[PDB]
């Protein structure tokens, strides 16, 4: 659908996530390629398949990030499952063809939505004739002047000027209605009642299909945990026997749900791992042929904490701002807040486990939590978040270890 | 929805829960964050997602009630799952989404019989009508004059204000109905019928999704017992394993209702653990992220027991007084007969097993057993609870350990 | 139903798969005979069943692809399920008539795509006589002339014509529509019913059948990890199990699929394994009696790869340039660069893991990694993949093992 | 069903069976007895039960072809059950009574189709009258003469006789049709279309029970692996457990299918097994009961292999010369060529693993993968395959034990 170049991907990228620019790429040539495709002819349309995308690195750096905001970025349909969620199936279990059920439960729960807003100004536009139909029943057949059910647009437009607002004029309208009931009711009644009419069922249904076969973006976390390890043998089977039954999904093949017949064949897999205790070349070699990319991301660095706290728009940051603003509240980050902030978020990854990028919602959270209460008692107030301010709230938190394990 | 301050939040809970101060301000920050979203833009009311709680703390000292007194201040649908429900479905296990199904099934439990109050008023009202329509025929063709069909309100009065009490009286009326059934049942068969046609069945269904998704408020009780364990490493993969299901859950997903497809983006969780075994950092990293706030709730104390027992509202103790009364007898405590209730409690739990302030109602039980039994016999009378009387019901069973094990 | 020669058949398949013409002639005479039946007589026709295959060779080196290139080439549902899948059942797995359900699943999803295809002409070719008789209303009781109608084709001709390109202007036409929804629209519309009311529901799921039963095949791979090792003792019994659950699939029988009963007597059997640890004749002899058809395939050399990268229809290097050309980037390989590409994937496979020919895709990859991402930005150019351009960008990487476990 | 005596039911399997005539006798009585029992009053109609058979023997001699051809012998419904096919449904698995179902299944997939022979001359006589309806429509209420729609039948006769081939003329007839269509269409439309109206419900469903009850046949594979044997124990009353699960079957009790109530009371049951490791008598006391008819069945001898080869109808090699007459060539076996065969598939049965006549087919097989693949331009000739040829293609491979095990 996107005629942007990998590039641009790359820029629209960049505007959520900091660093990984390899990963980047690697997700953009995926993108652009989908539009490479349809420029093509009936045989190579076939032929050509998704160049699946293996991404390796540490926790919390930019995997799931990435890989959620290319799917949004080409409103696409989009699932991520965890790839052990399989590994007890083998005693029972989700059968990995939910996976194509959700990315399809949620690809529909996604073109419905989007169907609402497409369908809103209809029902409040040639459907809010309605309430002005029974405020002034039109003329005993209207005459016809193309104009002239738009003279009134005096007596009507002074109908439509005051219901800008001014109702709870209970009167009546039309299985269509007649009940007897309320503007705050028979207007609302009518917002949802005219608009059924417009979307139909055998195309919003089916195009979610066509959606996911065409735009499916899978996200399979933790690949490498399903991956054979040397500690045993019994759960190996188990592991590989995931690796398997993921096979029909990535090589192409027909999944039966309950809105039709999906097939993946185009459906693009982002695998993920961190890969410390496996390799890539543990996965079986079917696999592997189908996960041609192998892109690496790698570990965040304290400047990388210091951006990714305030240029992503709406970062952590600058929602904070916003929601103290709900309160009347103006809050302001100084640079050196921020690097402290950044600063103790690392301290206590290193000090203790290491967690990416999460760590700095909890510790900006945490540093929070006062003004986030007295919020509504502080109204009208510019209250500003220093090095210092930082410091009085983090460092004996920060300095505590075990507290650590806790709090933050 | 709610527009309470988190400091009006706390107070309000205040009123049903003893200290825990933390846990409110942290519950309550949380609340008002859900206001504080639907405040933002577009943009960042996408990007803004719950902040969700780990509680700490000792069995028994106010976590549950906390949140379910959040839930209930915010006609929240709220659902408890013990987290180690899960570790059996490795060989065969309810599914992790059942917590959003079961969230939903009584948040339309809820939303329909919240449904059942708003119908009952004008569900009988218009109900009867349908009893007076057959008692004073209305005349062929009423005469619009908006006052000329309220004449009866004279012949109509009369059965009106007769049908105060006085009815039990056979007759018939309208598939509507068609039977000859007497007016107490006409009466009670028509509750159903009006208050029916007055429901809209489809957007009953549709609000109760909109209730999960937009206040749904789930507890995971006892998270602390799917982390890992220095023990064994069998049970540490389906342990953990847990915690990978239920990822998706508080990452943002969408799970398939018998009424609906549901989104759990918006959800708030309250995962609650003891952690002497494990330590919060024990989580997997992705569920760490997902759980920025943290509190501790402290042990509760000797005092805090006697608060317990009568300054919450509806108190166990105020519960018992107003049961007594039900059969005619005051009943009344003195400051020393909480005292000691209270001392007992404390008693066998340090002594036991400490099951926090679950030991108030098994102490409080014990002790009235006697009155509660004879309470019929016993009307009319002006029992007093004092020091005396719980030292005489109390004393000889705290003090035997064995028997406490058994009876308290 | 193809009327191939056995010898016309493999060179069909050469134009897929390099080398491997013993498996090609084994494959192709299990083709011929399927016509080979159709030519007897009503009793022969029963006796004489399929030939099933047992496909003996090292991994990647053209197995499946023989197998679903013959499948396509007989327009004949394909399925492939791994042997093992079905290990687990013993403790909880997938049925084994699963393999036939799925079989029929996408021989559904198959007949009926190819469904759309016949309708997808006459479906818009008296999709347009519904457009165009609002725009030119025929006239009060058209003239029997058979011409007299064919008049317009004056003024019809010109809405036609002018229907071959502008159209996307308003219209209403006609549960039928009588909505008044734009001609871009209506003949979306029209697409769908006027094709529909051409296709024959029952016949559509009654052919699916017909096809898995006459021309079904399915091809279980690794079934020798299915075989009896000296290892254990317990997994062998499951094993050996999957081989008597099988067993009555390649015999003959009756299976229940939810579009019907379908019989297995016909459908063609492709069995697939590597054959190191166990020996075919460890197969349960009533399986051996099943598969009269035994054929090595040798493993490919660094030649094949030569050739199979460049040498089949769509080959993965014609691939390349066709996805680059829509880019406006003309690439060209010369000789020593392709002899090159092959040279280093046969390095790596013998320095690592041998995964056979999948090794291909995964160096050209990592050696178009560049130009696939550049190629918007290099539209109107001639790159040109040598020797040097090839060993700039794989060398270093096939050279340092640990990256390629990684890397390619 | 049949009126033949156990003589000439010998008779009739000897015209598929080598030898083994005992069990062929065996088999024969039973079939017999189901004729003896109907010629019987009311009460000893309940009492008397089949009596079920254990075919003791090695693999490949002719036990399930015995069974399959007295069961289409006296077009009884047939299943064939692999016993360990249950041993793990202890952890999950198909239950006992999916046999019933089916040898119901596949019961009614006979009935059904077997209803498509006897309704194939109705839509192709008081059918094919709609066309010839459409070409001369018929007159204005034929007058009646008993031969005035007999009349025509010369311009009538001429318009059938052309119907001989002569086709292709669209013209259309009538939810009964009304479409204009074509005839290698509208006639085709026809073939089905009127032959669902002879056709009913309730009693061709009906039947399928009726048949099942009275004529089904199941057979019972390995049922000497679910016998107790010394190794273990766990696993034993795992095997004992589907012994006492096929019970009810056996001893007579009634199954839910999806087509009715089954009752198996004389259902005729024949159980297979070496029993090498176990013997009949470590079958539960009630299946011995219940297995009254004991037989044994030899091991082949060379030749048996060589009668096998040529003397069966439609013998293996019967249908080669058949396949081969197809590519319009003249196959012929000479004595000491089918000898050969014979001896060869002998040797590598004794020098590897033996698995009866199978051997037979996979060598016979290999043996003719030439002329099968030449075939072709090989037209109008006569191939002789004598001693000579037959060494020439078997020689090397029978003699190469490890090459045997994986090619023949
Ligand atoms: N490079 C990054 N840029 C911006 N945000 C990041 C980055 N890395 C991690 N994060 C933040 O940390 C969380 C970790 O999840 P995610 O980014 O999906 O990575 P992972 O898949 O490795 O766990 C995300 O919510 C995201 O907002
Ligand atoms: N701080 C408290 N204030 C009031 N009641 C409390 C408190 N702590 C415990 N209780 C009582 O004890 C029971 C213990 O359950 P709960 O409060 O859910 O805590 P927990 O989740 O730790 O078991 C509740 O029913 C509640 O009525
Ligand atoms: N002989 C060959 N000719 C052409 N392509 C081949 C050949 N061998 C392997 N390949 C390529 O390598 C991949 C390996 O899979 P496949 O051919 O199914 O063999 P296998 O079943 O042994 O894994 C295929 O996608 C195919 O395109
Ligand atoms: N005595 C025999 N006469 C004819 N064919 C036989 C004989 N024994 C075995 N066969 C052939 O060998 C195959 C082995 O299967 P089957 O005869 O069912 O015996 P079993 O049940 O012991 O495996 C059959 O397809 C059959 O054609």
């Amino acid at each position: 659908h996107s005629e942007m170049t990998p590039r641009e991907i790359v820029s629209e990228l960049d505007k959520h996530i900091i660093g990984q620019d390899n990963a980047k790429r690697s997700v953009a040539i995926a993108l652009r390629n989908r539009w490479r495709r349809m420029q093509l002819n009936e045989e190579l349309r076939h032929e050509v398949t998704p160049k699946n995308i293996l991404m390796i690195g540490p926790t919390g750096v930019g995997k799931t990030e990435i890989a959620r905001r290319l799917a949004k970025l080409a409103n696409a349909p989009f699932i991520k499952v965890e790839a052990t969620k399989f590994t007890e199936v083998g005693y029972v279990g989700k059968e990995v063809d939910s996976i194509i059920r959700d990315l399809t439960d949620a690809a529909v729960k996604m073109v419905r939505v989007q169907a609402i807003e497409k369908n809103r100004y209809r029902a409040e536009e040639l459907a809010e004739e309605r309430i002005l139909d029974v405020l002034i029943p039109p003329a005993k057949n209207n005459w016809g002047q193309t104009e002239q059910q738009q003279e009134p647009s005096a007596a009507r437009q002074a109908f439509r000027k005051k219901l800008r607002e001014g109702q709870l004029d209970d009167k009546e309208i039309e299985k269509q209605k007649a009940r007897k009931l309320k503007i705050k009711d028979a207007m609302k009644l009518l917002i949802e009642e005219e608009a059924a009419k417009l979307v139909n069922p055998e195309e919003l249904k089916q195009d979610a299909i066509d959606a996911v076969e065409q735009h499916g973006i899978v996200f399979i976390d933790e690949i490498d945990k399903i991956c054979k390890r040397g500690e045993s043998s019994g759960p190996d089977v188990s592991r590989e026997g995931v690796q398997r039954d993921l096979l029909p999904l990535v090589e192409g093949c027909t999944v039966s749900t309950k809105h039709g017949m999906v097939k993946t064949d185009h459906i693009l897999f982002i695998a993920s791992g961190a890969f410390q205790i496996a390799k890539p070349s543990d996965l079986i070699p079917e696999l592997q042929g189908r996960l041609p990319i192998r892109v690496e991301l790698q570990a965040l660095t304290t400047s990388d904490f210091e951006r990714i706290l305030t240029e992503p728009n709406a970062s952590i940051t600058v929602q904070y701002k916003a929601l103290m603003a709900t309160e009347g509240v103006n809050i302001e980050f100084t640079d050196s807040g921020i690097k402290r902030i950044a600063e103790a978020a690392w301290q206590v990854n290193e000090s203790t486990e290491n967690i990416g990028a999460r760590r700095l919602h909890t510790v900006l959270e945490r540093l929070m939590e006062e003004i986030s209460y007295d919020a509504s008692d502080l109204s009208g107030q510019n209250i500003t978040i220093d090095a210092d301010y930082v410091s009085k709230h983090l460092d004996a938190l920060v300095a505590d270890e075990d507290l650590s394990r806790f709090i933050l």
